[PDB]
């Protein structure tokens, strides 16, 4: 297999505005098919990249900065990854739309799966309204990320390389003196399988297919043989012996990580999806499902000279392999100090996170299609079925998510962030047989990591997860879905209409 830790970690350049004034910041980002080397020992790989880059450029904005991004499709008219036409029913083959994940945006700038467009906007989906997206950024400082969200193609377009980081900086947080600038580094983690000729591999069918099954066929999960951070296989990063802030983003299709440091040292978590936690949290390890973000500090001060592996204990389709997917990247504490470390790891970060208008019971279920494939469904509805999740703007609801399946689903709501209330185990067999919910244990409050603001949340097997969200500030057409892209595309995604009575 590919030799670990021979390439330096790329750090995406920060995007520069096409035009900027005190009143408006205007960016242009074009999707392009490009070639990039993923590892010292591979031929260059054909990829799709925002501005031809994988990951795309990091976008940095201030809270309340009035930002517009014209996302453009300049991609080939044919895909290079296997499209399954059976999963969705004259349209272009390559459809794209950019979703600012965690963004608080009007609905027509949110990247709705049916607001897609082909090259040069020649054809546009049924809910397309605009070319230039508006991001008012009137929301908490946080780590966001952007990625393709096109109907029935998300797993493919994201796997092709269409992901990037988007950081909101709230100037009110500057006084905390968290590690900043060169000492504040995003880590976009994406697992991939790569052929010997350097081409991306994505499966065209499940294992040992019926013959029979459409070809290509969607698969219900994807586990890559190799781990990349910031577009490089198993990279190293030379760090100074001092505190760093890392914006850890899981940009993988299916894979969940469980991260630790191989010297047994601690992370300090300072932030979750929705921004700074009320208090910093000392952690030895953490799980990180698709689309979750952990904003962390690692203090290398006492580790000068050392090589420390960011390790992973979570398997994907099997036990983790010590020589491969057990590794993420390697820190080498060998960079000389550019200056005194004047950063801080404060205990007190932010304030702690209303009438309950509605309690919504939701189940994670599904059925089998005519080919015998599993179709994952929220409340046994298709995407296309009339909308049922219709919160009223400005009101708070509790959503109670029942998971009687065998696996965890990272459930994501667009627009809002939410609080995690609790998780409670139930009798799966009794639920499947009668629809009756019978608890087998008391409710468990969230771990400290989940006591702030979240937008993507692990709903574990045989549990009811309860979250609470206030729906706003915008009314309109949004989405909620599982963020395992293989599940999202078939068909674990539903409209979420926030209404204005
Ligand atoms: O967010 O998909
Ligand atoms: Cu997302
Ligand atoms: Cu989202
Ligand atoms: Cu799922
Ligand atoms: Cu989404």
């Amino acid at each position: 297999t590919l030799e670990k830790f021979v390439d330096a970690l790329p750090i995406p350049d920060t995007l520069k505005p096409v035009q900027q004034s005190k009143e408006k910041t205007y960016y242009e980002v074009t999707m392009e098919e490009c070639t990039h080397q993923l590892h010292r020992d591979l031929p260059p790989t054909r990829l799709w990249g925002y501005n031809g880059l994988f990951p795309g450029p990091t976008i940095e904005v201030k809270r309340n900065e009035n930002v517009y991004v014209k996302w453009m499709n300049n991609l080939p008219s044919t895909h290079f990854l296997p499209i399954d036409h059976t999963i969705h029913h004259e349209e272009p083959e390559v459809k794209t739309v950019v979703h600012l994940h965690g963004g608080v945006t009007p609905d027509d700038s949110a990247g709705y799966p049916e607001a897609w467009f082909s090259k040069d906007f020649e054809q546009t989906g049924p809910y397309f309204k605009r070319e230039v997206y508006h991001y008012p950024n009137q929301q908490r400082g946080a780590i966001l990320w952007y990625h393709d969200h096109a109907m029935a193609l998300t797993r493919l377009n994201v796997y092709a390389g269409l992901v990037g980081a988007y950081i909101i900086h709230d100037p009110k947080e500057k006084r905390l003196k968290l590690p900043s600038d060169e000492y504040d580094v995003p880590l976009l983690i994406t697992d991939r399988t790569i052929n010997e000729d350097g081409s991306l591999f994505y499966p065209s069918a499940p294992e040992n297919p019926s013959p029979s099954l459409p070809n290509p066929s969607i698969v219900p999960a994807f586990c890559g043989e190799t781990i990349l951070v910031n577009g490089k296989v198993w990279p190293y990063l030379e760090v100074e012996p001092r505190k760093y802030r890392f914006r850890v983003i899981n940009a993988s299709n299916t894979r969940t990580y469980n991260l630790s440091l191989d010297n047994g040292g601690d992370f300090i978590q300072i932030g979750s999806d929705g921004g700074l936690l009320p208090r910093s949290v000392k952690l030895n390890s953490f799980s990180l499902a698709p689309a979750e973000r952990y904003d962390i500090i690692i203090d290398f001060t006492a580790y000068e000279g050392e090589s420390i592996i960011l390790a992973n204990s979570a398997g994907c389709g099997g036990d983790v392999n010590p020589e491969t997917d057990a590794n993420i990247m390697q820190f080498r504490v060998t960079k000389p100090l550019a200056q005194k470390d004047e950063s801080r790891k404060p205990k007190y970060l932010a304030s702690y996170p209303e009438r309950i208008q509605n309690i919504r019971t939701l189940k994670l279920a599904g059925t089998q299609d005519e080919y015998g494939r599993p179709v994952l469904l929220l409340n046994n509805k298709r995407w296309h079925d009339p909308v049922t999740e219709t919160p009223k703007v400005g009101t708070t609801e509790i959503w109670s998510i029942i998971n009687p399946t065998r696996g965890t689903h990272p459930i994501h709501l667009h627009l809002v962030s939410f609080r995690v209330l609790d998780r409670r185990p139930f009798d799966i067999a009794r639920y499947q047989e009668s629809g009756e919910l019978s608890y087998t244990g008391p409710a468990v409050p969230p771990p400290p990591s989940e006591k702030g603001w979240k937008d993507t949340i692990q709903a574990h097997a045989g549990e009811v997860l309860r979250i609470a969200a206030t729906f706003g500030p915008y009314s309109g057409r949004y989405v909620w879905h599982c963020h395992i892209l293989e599940h999202e595309d078939y068909d674990m995604m539903r409209p979420m209409d926030i209404t204005d009575p």
